[PDB]
């Protein structure tokens, strides 16, 4: 298993979210430009509407999606969708105390996301992302760093 962040305020995740980072996500395989962006549902769940500029295709794609917590709200294990009524894990495995940067891990090992608040972060923290990937087992070598403006 992931180590998950066990203090969470999920009014706090709200808003936008850059992809600063992912693996070679083959339901994003060739989108730049990435964010996600959480809104609160009526239910308790997240809208999510990831959004991806098609740098090749001169396009923009954009999917919805829900995500719900598997367990207590105040720990951020939750699960996700992103085309249809198709859920898999989405877990934060990294939150600063302020909600600038997270490393959120997908269903498993090949699923691993860099985000943060700002469309690009220092080393100072984004070898720091790598040192948690690096201890929760995950391969950091597959991070594809998407580009931002």
């Amino acid at each position: 298993g992931v180590t998950v962040v066990n203090n969470f305020d999920a009014k706090r995740y709200l808003g936008t979210w850059y992809e600063i980072a992912r693996f070679d996500h083959r339901f994003e395989r060739g989108l730049e430009k990435v964010t996600a962006t959480y809104s609160l549902r009526d239910d308790g769940g997240l809208n999510v509407i990831n959004k991806g500029y098609n740098p090749d295709r001169g396009m923009w794609q954009q999917s919805e999606g829900k995500a719900y917590f598997t367990g207590a709200p105040t720990r951020a294990a939750l699960k996700v969708s992103f085309f249809g009524p198709f859920y898999g894990g989405y877990n934060v495995i990294a939150l600063d105390r302020e909600y600038r940067h997270a490393l959120v891990s997908g269903p498993d090992r090949d699923y691993l996301w860099i985000l943060s608040r700002t469309p690009t972060i220092s080393d100072e923290v984004k070898q720091e992302m790598l040192a948690v990937a690096t201890r929760e087992g995950f391969d950091v070598s597959k991070f594809i760093w998407v580009q931002q403006p």
